[PDB]
């Protein structure tokens, strides 16, 4: 029951195993696999009701995605810039640049580039053809800039079921929906976001691993001012038990995601999410919105989500009001020790 | 320059020593002394508008209260109540009463006990005539109660001076003025108070050890939800290194009042008074004062005061948000552990 993503599906048509084993990363926790639900299954709204994670095999939310691929894509999705995040790594920390500015003890191992649909492909291009090391991620927000044929395909998505999903949930708007192509091996480490997501895969296979918000004291997340905000300061690959102890007690909920899966991704849960080795590339979009309303007014005891966002707020205001977010963490430790702990 | 309260002082008329360093309790710390000057003198102007501690020899402040002594004050202070403190050994914790509610792992070693003058003098006389080991302290609030040449008294003291003062320093109203009247060796330890305070000692001798508050981390106040809120946690008699390893850095200010002399007690200041050992009874009045406004608005770098009550309004909300006071401590915990330390 510490499964995982359990034993590999079969495609129909007796085309064998999915994926296997050997293109999963190895880590040093266990996990429990995420439900994979039918959307018409009472129990598929139970826990999106609930705000637990669930896949959802059949929404087709983005049906008409399914035979994008690189060529389609270069083909039709128009001369805008797009975001290419850069890497000599399989995982990709994300840098948040507004915060760079109060930390200068920073320096990246993952630079954004923005390019043309055609230079992705072709960067992408060269190294394959030169066996490179190198890898190259693109994320980018879709917007009115795109082309006629991808705006039938999004027009084409399954509105109907989502507009019904962000009504029963008292969900806020639509946010934005993010392309995702990545290579195989690319991993984007474990962070929160503080929307809702319903994440959409598209081509290949992904592996995602999530961890509930009660989970925040064995995942160490950076602190808020910092460009990670919001992402954990463990290194899975290597996990540093002396500074992270509580690494050592966590415990995931995993599952591979293929075309036509959608992860109900809940705010605040934590994700990490890598695209199986030597599984090719993978594209996926996702769809965030920004979350009900909070409850005028409080009832207790209080959700982990709630915790956490408290936590932000005292580490936000302690920012403004010392001037500095760089004296935040002596106030904190002035504040505690021999006090409360 | 770690002297104390200098050489003991000359009473007028040869009458020899005032006191002796043998009257002074022995501790782990270093301190220098705090200047003893004239009213008049624009040094001592130069402390109190610096927020610094300083010892004014020449106010008046309380010229009318210097006779008095428990026969008088027995024959003339009314038959109002008068809060009296209790306790077995010198050390008198303060509690808040109104905070032991969220506190139940709380029992007192100091009990207030309402009485009227005589019971007070009468209970003081019954300890002496047998002997015994307890002790007193009373401390009640001056107000409309008290008999007519109290009051003559009180009209007498030196309002001219003081409110020059609170003019001058931009300070709010007098909050209160408390009578404290003292047992040789009764100490009231290292805690600090929120208004600005001309501390007027009336009779005996009374040895004052303050710390700036930029000793925070040196004084490990309680939890400002726990009833000794303000109060060092540390046994100044038995320091604990081992919880309170900071305390080994402090340094303070010293000095001894006795009859005449007003003790500027600047806001946010730390102060440790014990009446002499063997000086007899003590008397003193205090004089407590809002404190100015905050400044619309605010200028950096912040004072260590402002870091003070930054410390006191986060750990205030974080109680109202959680809903319980119990639930700040594990709160900051996880909010720094791996994080910010
Ligand atoms: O696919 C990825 O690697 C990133 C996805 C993600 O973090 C998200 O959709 O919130
Ligand atoms: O005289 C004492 O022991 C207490 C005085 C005091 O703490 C004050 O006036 O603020
Ligand atoms: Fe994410
Ligand atoms: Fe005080």
């Amino acid at each position: 029951v510490a499964s995982g993503s359990g034993e590999p599906r079969e495609e129909a048509g007796a085309l064998g195993p999915a994926w296997d084993e050997s293109q999963l990363r190895s880590y040093s926790f266990p996990t429990r696999p995420i439900p994979r639900l039918s959307q018409s299954d009472p129990r598929a709204e139970e826990l999106i009701e609930n705000e637990e994670p669930v896949v959802l095999t059949d929404t087709n939310l983005v049906y008409p995605a399914l035979k994008w691929d690189l060529e389609y894509l270069q083909e039709n999705i128009g001369n805008g810039d797009f975001s290419v995040y850069s890497a000599s790594t399989h995982k990709f920390l994300y840098y948040d640049e507004k915060k760079m500015a109060n930390f200068q003890n920073f320096k990246p191992r993952s630079n954004r580039e923005e390019m043309k649909f055609h230079e992705f492909v072709e960067k992408l291009q060269d190294i394959q053809q030169r066996g490179g090391e190198e890898r190259l991620y693109l994320q980018q927000t879709l917007n009115d800039t795109v082309g006629r044929k991808i705006v039938m395909d999004f027009l084409g998505f399954n509105w109907n079921w989502i507009n019904k999903q962000q009504g029963k949930r008292g969900w806020g708007q639509l946010t934005s929906n993010l392309l995702l192509i990545g290579m195989e091996g690319n991993v984007t480490p474990a962070h929160y976001e503080e929307q809702q997501n319903f994440f959409a895969q598209i081509k290949g296979y992904k592996r995602c691993i999530l961890f509930p918000p009660d989970q925040f004291e064995c995942l160490y997340p950076y602190p808020v001012h910092h460009p990670c905000d919001r992402q954990s300061q463990v290194d899975f690959d290597n996990p540093d038990y002396e500074r992270f102890p509580n690494f050592q007690n966590v415990v995931g909920y995993e599952t591979v995601v293929g075309p036509g899966d959608v992860l109900y991704i809940p705010m605040y849960w934590w994700h990490h999410i890598e695209s199986l080795l030597n599984g090719g590339i993978t594209i996926t979009v996702n769809f965030w919105y920004k979350g009900a309303p909070t409850p005028k007014r409080i009832e207790y005891p209080l959700k982990a989500h709630q915790k956490v966002a408290i936590m932000r707020n005292i580490e936000k205001m302690l920012g403004e009001a010392l001037g500095n977010p760089q004296e935040v963490g002596p106030l904190l430790n002035t504040m505690i020790k021999g006090r409360y702990n």
